[PDB]
């Protein structure tokens, strides 16, 4: 509780010593209390690239592009998807570059935030997200979101794949928690950054309660209705109830690291791509455990019987007996942050 008792967003600026061991630098993030901000940035070293150009991907395609229609007023806003046709990159590129899609003239982000929660429900834009697929070279190495190497490897036989997501001005993911509550890297391969919003896991329950108050229906037709990354909630209307949260504009180049239970929403400055995927350390066990899942739809369920069995042997019987019952500490880093402790 003494490492980072504000729970503020932190940048890491690791060597390329350090920035080898992807799950070793995760723990090393956790022990100065970067998990307490539910969303860290790591901006990796200058002579580090996943690729050597991105100029051979016009072609690459988009199979399900979505036009997000956003209903809403006062910092409170519902987005639905409408699923288009399949779309290349080079046909993406030419519309969200267009007049009646590009991004607004600015001088500092406070002001293209601005026009973001002032005109979000405006001439809905397209996103080109969840494109199954990496921009990876396959000898990186380093940091590689197609194979991280950490313990979320035990699933085997698509929260292990990575998803490519092609922005647009005004494209906006809803405020969320990963599904099963695990670990997401995001890498910013180019174009406009992307602007998040984090809320601390230790408040996170305080944001399920206002989501709660503000959508009764939605509420009560699913137990976990926020799973469905639909409700878009403005910084004021965080403020206006006291929801601790901060802010951060990732860019290209940086990853962006979300830990369980940290709620993030965000929006896209422009014409960009970002690469995804989900991962797990040892503390990310007991969240898989507790997970409030999305009982309207049949989702990401993952089975955690293989995980208790290998990392809680101890705990195996009494927790599918139905008698764990952990209180989890959203402060406490991970187990592998020991050696970076001492
Ligand atoms: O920029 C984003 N665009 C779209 N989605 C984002 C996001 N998440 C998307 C998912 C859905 C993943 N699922 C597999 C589909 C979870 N988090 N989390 C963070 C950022 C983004
Ligand atoms: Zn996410
Ligand atoms: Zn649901």
């Amino acid at each position: 509780e003494t490492l980072n008792p504000s729970a503020r967003i932190m940048t890491f600026y690791p060597t390329m010593e350090e920035f080898r061991n992807f799950s070793r630098y995760i723990a090393y993030i956790e022990s100065q209390g970067a998990h307490r901000a539910g969303l860290a940035k790591v901006v990796p070293p200058k002579e580090w690239k996943p690729r050597a150009s991105y100029d051979d991907i016009d072609d690459l395609v988009i199979p399900a592009p979505i036009q997000q229609l956003v209903t809403g007023q006062s910092g409170l806003f519902t987005q639905y998807n409408i699923q288009k046709k399949a779309m290349t990159v080079r046909e993406f590129r030419k519309i969200a570059n267009s007049d009646k899609y590009c991004t607004p003239r600015y001088s500092e982000f406070e002001e293209l935030e601005r026009k973001y929660w002032k005109n979000l429900t405006f001439n809905p834009p397209i996103y080109g997200a969840d494109v199954n697929g990496t921009l990876y070279e396959k000898h990186v190495d380093e940091w590689n979101i197609g194979r991280l190497r950490t313990i979320l490897d035990l699933v085997e036989k698509g929260v292990n794949t990575p998803y490519l997501y092609f922005g647009m001005w005004k494209t906006s993911f809803a405020w969320h928690t990963e599904d099963m509550d695990l670990y997401s890297i995001n890498y910013l391969h180019f174009g406009e950054p992307k602007s998040w919003y984090s809320v601390p896991p230790e408040h996170g329950k305080r944001l399920e309660r206002l989501a709660k108050g503000f959508f009764p229906g939605s509420a009560q037709s699913c137990e976990a209705f926020l799973r469905h990354k639909m409700t878009l909630i403005s910084p004021l209307m965080l403020k206006k109830y006291g929801i601790p949260f901060d802010k951060v504009t990732q860019e290209a180049g940086e990853f962006m690291i979300t830990f369980p239970y940290g709620y993030h929403a965000g929006f896209n400055h422009g014409f960009n791509c970002a690469e995804s995927t989900n991962f797990a350390t040892r503390r990310w066990i007991e969240y898989g455990k507790q997970a409030v899942l999305c009982s309207c739809r049949k989702m990401v369920k993952i089975s955690m019987d293989v995980f208790v069995r290998k990392f809680q042997p101890e705990r195996y019987k009494l927790w599918k007996a139905g008698k764990d019952n952990t209180v989890i500490d959203h402060t406490l880093p991970t187990p592998e942050a020991a050696e970076f402790l001492k």
